[PDB]
């Protein structure tokens, strides 16, 4: 078959599904600035070893509608994890529990599903983004600002409008074959009016991964819609640091396998990696699985390294059955 497209009503929003696969259910969540379709070789290799493979797009994305663009306070991880419950009880109505797949944002958003709402999770499997343990003296934004200053894309990326104006003349094709192809560890810098000149470009036959096709289904969808849902998400951080007080010093109990390349700039973030191999991770996930770090990868693993991360989430979740 090939890979099936719906509307499904959910906390709000007529949410875009894409699915592929008969079988227990796996969600797969994206993350920034992406799409349900970086999950394609993952929904192929799943869907081809007996699973049902459904992926969102989420809130602010692509075909799913119904999200404010002009009120980021929608965009709260609370509002986030409302959809992904929601949208569970729709689409999975038989499956007390099932497996969890995200990268980027929509590991943020798992970890919070699996804090809220372990009854429904059976595993998770997360890319890029470990664990963020609150801070309690400030927010993240204020807290990345603090290390990296106000070039800093988290920064930027504040004022409704702004990051938009910026990319506007540029085109969404440069600005994601920019994201996409990025690998240097460092954050992304967008300082005023210098468009994509902050960011270092890596020799190109290191993104002989992204054909022209695949950037060319990101770029036609975000001219569409624009960046500013995508963008809301980080916009809702000062909110989310506020209204995630309840959880401190909560665990996350769902098992649990945690995926990074080498070279994400996540996981260059001063303390991420202390936080991931020296306990700290650990205490807050007591399920989690021996770390994995793929070697000679960046962040969007997922199409990187299709092979690594497919595999990889097999093998975990055939360790349940």
């Amino acid at each position: 078959k090939k890979i099936e497209h719906k509307m499904v009503a959910v906390n709000g929003l007529n949410m875009h599904l894409a699915e592929l696969g008969e079988g227990p259910t796996i969600l797969f969540i994206h993350g920034f600035p992406e799409l349900w379709y970086s999950w394609r070789h993952q929904m192929v290799y799943l869907a081809e070893r007996g699973y049902r493979a459904v992926a969102p797009d989420l809130r602010g994305y692509g075909d799913t509608t119904g999200a404010p663009l002009n009120d980021p306070s929608k965009f709260s991880i609370l509002h986030l994890v409302g959809d992904v419950v929601a949208l569970l009880e729709a689409i999975a109505p038989n499956e007390e529990k099932v497996f969890v797949v995200a990268h980027d944002w929509g590991a943020l958003i798992a970890w919070h599903l699996c804090l809220f709402r372990p009854d429904k999770v059976k595993a998770l499997v997360n890319l890029s983004v470990h664990f963020s343990k609150r801070n309690p003296k400030m927010n993240k934004v204020e807290g990345l600002k603090a290390i990296y200053g106000e070039d800093h894309y988290v920064s930027r990326f504040q004022v409704p409008g702004e990051i938009e104006a910026e990319f506007a003349p540029i085109g969404a094709k440069s600005v994601l074959k920019k994201i996409l192809t990025y690998r240097d560890p460092a954050p992304f810098y967008f300082p005023k009016g210098k468009g994509l000149e902050a960011i270092p470009d890596a020799p190109v036959a290191l993104s002989s991964w992204l054909s022209e096709e695949e950037l060319d289904y990101y770029a036609n969808k975000f001219e569409q819609t624009g960046f500013t849902g995508a963008v809301n998400y980080y916009r809702a951080l000062p909110i989310n640091w506020e209204l995630t007080a309840p959880w401190t010093g909560a665990q996350v109990k769902v098992p649990t396998k945690f995926i990074v390349g080498e070279f994400d700039l996540v996981y260059h973030i001063p303390g991420a990696k202390e936080y991931i191999h020296n306990g700290g991770f650990k205490k807050d996930v007591p399920l989690l699985e021996e770390v994995v770090v793929l070697e000679g990868a960046a962040h969007f693993v997922s199409q990187e390294r299709p092979h690594e991360i497919s595999k990889h989430i097999y093998d975990f979740i055939q360790k349940f059955t």
